[PDB]
């Protein structure tokens, strides 16, 4: 209840500081299954000197808007895409939804004009995508024609170029870096189909954005696709800094080709300083910006390989641990996500958690889930093989 | 820079950069910004900010104590607006909360639909022309049917067609707005609710800005004969109400608070991997501090300290509007909330002209008039600069 009398700061403080005493901390090891980790410690400096801008009212913080679009040239550049329009953004699901709006509204144009026989825009939509597509799908009344996916976790490119020759397809989303493994779908035949047919192509490397571009050959293997941005001609590349970019809640990525896709994403905001939004957020973070640019200019590719290249190494570790005790990791890996078999996956996570280790579970397969974030070290690893053999 | 290169940067090269950039953005403080309704935070939560960066309420099992935070700061919010059982989220801001409150509502009509019982082919919505622009994203992104209420002399919903067209359709939800976006103004709830509730019609109200004002108002305040009733007292379904406006609070923190816990059946979407396997939010990874400063700010002020902030916000309302008939400009009208509105065929100009002269003021959609939100850092020497730079400029 809200009392009449204010309570002293150093009293609130306190009291704050024991219910963060029940959190767990990325950097204590008891953390597996998060692609969130530790932020770098600049970025701390950065959310203070910009916790009080607005992007959400440009006008009024003309340096911080700069910066965003900045960060946005920044992970154009890292794209392939020097001409590259987007916004530092919520997150990934803000991402993924604004993806799925241009789509429909691509689609509604069509429609208007007699020009679409869907009722609904129809998107093709891979198995292993992420749950915002599924928000999406339930908020935009969208009619998704799912695709199944092969023996190495990735969208079967047979069916969708089957499908677009069946249907009127309005969008096809490839994955790059999936929520579940790692895997990278294959992007270069997606959007060769997508080109030939004239569809909208979106790329969710929410994930996998940050971590591929700066992948070490010693690290790539034979037949699996690493080909996934501009350079490919897709239409839009979700990408966020608060995952593999070690920069803080909310710190998310959109970026489409060019500033022409800004036609099918505005919505007036009459009292604002940008009267025209194309974020689905009004009032929203300008740190955001400010620490993916930062960030990236901080490390420079450089620091970036140094920190996935350890993650790698520490993710080869982890599956190397789980075969010489015999468990079946699903996949080698691609990424720095490791998933384990397990018959009774839901229960060990379970036995698992009330042991202090806290791993995910996947989706599609009957599977523990590991993301080998930059707090994970060897040492952690070794504590989890010994809690997982001692539950086994 | 704007291309990626191989090495970094040091650190004091990057903070340089940033404040360079920092220090063309104006600052709350320095009486510029007349027309927003975000001001400075209160400095105890640059300190919760802090603590709390590193959490995310998207995967709540892995943070338990924040989680916790974000449940008390919403059961302070839901005693606050008469309501000790609410269900709700420290959400993003104001646009996310009113878009779950579309959602649930949608989800109903399709639970109806399907059971055939709505002659609706998509939801029909009354919603006032007064309506945020939130509203908009959310009838182009979901396919809402919109009946677009219109409004009376004195800037509120017109019950009467609301009654009018709840008896000529099938309505699937009402928006009523307590602290209109453009002038402050207040529909009358309590009519709406009595109409929504005789007729089992959902009501949402969107308070994202009068919800951290009205509980405070001084009598001194209030006019006779305005509606002041706004909360679940009424029986409503959700309130939108945000943290980050009259709650002092750093972006993002917003609020939207439910009747009770079974709204959120309406709201689930299955999240396989993470600790809590349904989530309600639209967002999914999403910051821990808004609910802890949330939380920290209403306790640390109280209603002592609530009631001082905004009693000092109307001082200076009061103030602006007398200085405002005191130099013959004819303000919208007389402020209910610690909004001021000031009519002006010319209004699109001047107001490129005063931000020519460093004052930054908003504008009105249903009027033409130039619109002004007297926040805590608005005080009587910015108000009166303001006024001689508009006389300047007339
Ligand atoms: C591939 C992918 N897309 C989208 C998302 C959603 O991102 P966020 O949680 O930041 O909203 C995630 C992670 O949850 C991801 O794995
Ligand atoms: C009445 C009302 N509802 C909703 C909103 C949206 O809030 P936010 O910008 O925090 O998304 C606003 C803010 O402008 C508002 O004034």
């Amino acid at each position: 209840n809200m009392q009449e009398k204010g309570v002293s700061e150093k009293e609130i403080l306190e009291e704050l500081k024991k219910y963060r005493s029940l959190d767990l901390k990325y950097e204590d090891g008891n953390i597996f299954g998060s692609m969130c980790s530790n932020v770098l410690p600049i970025t701390r400096k950065i959310v203070d000197i910009f916790l009080e801008t607005n992007l959400g009212d440009p006008g009024l913080f003309k340096g911080t808007k700069l910066l965003e679009e900045k960060a946005v040239a920044l992970l154009g550049s890292l794209l392939n895409n020097k001409d590259a329009y987007g916004h530092i953004v919520s997150g990934g699901t803000e991402a993924n939804l604004m993806a799925l709006r241009c789509i429909k509204n691509i689609w509604r144009e069509k429609r208007r004009k007699g020009l679409s026989k869907n009722e609904h825009p129809k998107i093709i939509v891979p198995i292993t995508a992420h749950f915002s597509f599924e928000k999406g799908r339930e908020m935009m009344d969208l009619e998704y024609i799912y695709a199944p996916i092969k023996e190495d976790y990735t969208i079967d490119e047979k069916f969708v170029k089957d499908a677009v020759e069946d249907y009127d397809v309005d969008g096809i989303i490839g994955i790059a870096g999936t929520t579940e493994l790692g895997t990278i779908d294959n992007i270069e035949e997606l959007s060769k189909i997508a080109k030939e047919n004239n569809i909208y192509i979106h790329v969710d490397a929410a994930f996998g954005g940050l971590v591929i571009p700066f992948l070490d050959d010693k690290y790539k293997k034979k037949g699996v696709n690493y080909k996934f941005d501009f350079s490919l001609g897709v239409d839009s590349i979700t990408i966020d800094p608060h995952k593999m970019g070690h920069c803080p809640i909310p710190s998310g990525g959109i970026l489409f080709k060019d500033i022409g896709y800004k036609r099918y994403l505005d919505v007036d905001a009459p009292y604002l300083t940008e009267t025209r939004q194309a974020t689905i957020l009004g009032t929203r973070v300008g740190f955001g910006g400010a620490c993916t640019y930062a960030v990236l200019r901080y490390l420079g590719r450089e620091g970036q390989r140094k920190i996935v290249n350890e993650c790698m190494e520490n993710t080869l570790y982890l599956y190397k641990k789980l075969k010489e005790n015999n468990f079946k990791p699903v996949i080698e890996p691609i990424l720095n996500i490791v998933a384990i078999e397990d018959e009774d996956y839901k229960e060990v996570c379970k036995k698992l958690r009330d042991r202090g280790i806290y791993v995910s579970v996947c989706n599609c397969v009957k599977a523990l889930r590991i993301v080998v974030m930059p707090h994970i070290k060897r040492e952690h690893i070794d504590n989890f093989i010994e809690i997982l053999n001692s539950i086994k």
